[PDB]
């Protein structure tokens, strides 16, 4: 079997992407962030507190001929930005881009932070790293991947994601019209959970090419890039006027500004983020200071490659017994 789903930025910004992900029978559609730096399928519901909805679409269990209360079990996540969710769980079919998954856990949300609730766009998260960070209790659930995978024509799937425009998840396949050149695969770690790899070095604009390994995620569920602090400064030293803000939280440039591409290594491949992908605009509303897309992670302690890296690439997340991640330009 195969799947392959659109998924949309939520913003002009491309602060998120949604798919759409069918729930229930008869189905109940709702537009999910598929977040490969984390392994539980949450749902705002018909449980949600109601003062905690805003807009969103909610999933009710009662209105499924194919729910189940998976009785006793619970969750609770917490994610990097502070933003966090918990209830009970479901056991459902869920479908996406056409491939379906009978028995799915689907976590309802009786509770979430209020970034949640302020963003209508967002009616819950997919999570797409190892099973082995999804957060029920007592018994652990695995995702829509790992129970897809053994269905699947290829143990595989792939993130497209648009420059201000759309994109596509595919399940079970390689769409090799998708890409241009080859795909490059790198090794993973899974010890953390999550889609680990090394990165060959950087590049700054026109700037010769820096060897060093660093150690990040590939997370599809993280708006922007998060590097070590030498690399970022290394970043922004080219940008007139960019600084630090400790009042705004990290990096911010002239809005008058061209930015340089930066190139990140795969191997000896390379990935070339424009300068336009790094301009997350201005910080408020009529502001000539614009957020940048390049970040430090010294406060995190992890390397981050979000959306701003994974949009510059097609990206293969193979779940084969020795999981590897594989990029190319597109």
């Amino acid at each position: 079997s195969t799947g392959s789903a659109t998924t949309t930025p939520i913003d002009s910004l491309d602060d998120a992407y949604i798919t759409p992900v069918q729930i229930g029978t008869p189905a109940q559609t709702l537009n999910l962030d598929f977040d490969t730096g984390s392994s539980d399928l949450w749902v705002f519901s018909s449980e949600t507190t109601a003062s905690e909805v805003d807009g969103q679409t909610i999933y009710t269990p009662s209105k499924s001929t194919t729910a189940k209360l998976l009785s006793g079990a619970t969750w609770s996540i917490s994610y990097g930005d502070g933003s966090s969710s918990s209830g009970d769980v479901y056991t459902d079919t869920v479908s996406v881009g056409g491939l379906t998954v009978t028995g799915q856990a689907v976590e309802s949300a009786k509770k979430v932070s209020s970034s949640f609730t302020e963003d209508s766009t967002i009616d819950g998260l997919l999570g797409l790293a190892f099973s082995t960070l999804n957060t029920v209790s007592p018994t652990q659930q695995k995702t829509f991947f790992d129970n897809a995978k053994a269905s699947l024509d290829s143990p595989v799937f792939t993130a497209d994601l648009g420059y201000h425009a759309p994109g596509t998840y595919n399940f079970g396949f390689i769409d090799t019209t998708a890409y241009t050149g080859s795909i490059t695969y790198t090794a993973v770690s899974t010890k953390q959970g999550f889609w680990e790899w090394t990165s060959t070095g950087y590049a700054v604009g026109s700037g010769t090419f820096k060897s060093t390994s660093i150690d990040g995620i590939a997370d599809t569920g993280t708006t922007l890039l998060y590097l070590p602090a030498t690399v970022v400064s290394a970043y922004w030293a080219q940008v007139s006027g960019a600084k630090s803000s400790s009042s705004v939280g990290g990096y911010v440039f002239p809005c008058s500004a061209t930015l340089p591409s930066f190139t990140f290594g795969v191997g000896s491949a390379r990935i070339v983020i424009p300068g336009d992908y790094i301009d997350f605009g201005p910080i408020s509303t009529g502001s000539s200071s614009c957020f940048g897309g390049i970040q430090s992670s010294a406060g995190i302690g992890i390397n981050i490659f979000g959306d701003v890296a994974l949009k510059a690439a097609f990206v293969v997340f193979n779940g084969a017994t020795t999981p590897t991640l594989g990029f190319a330009s597109k």
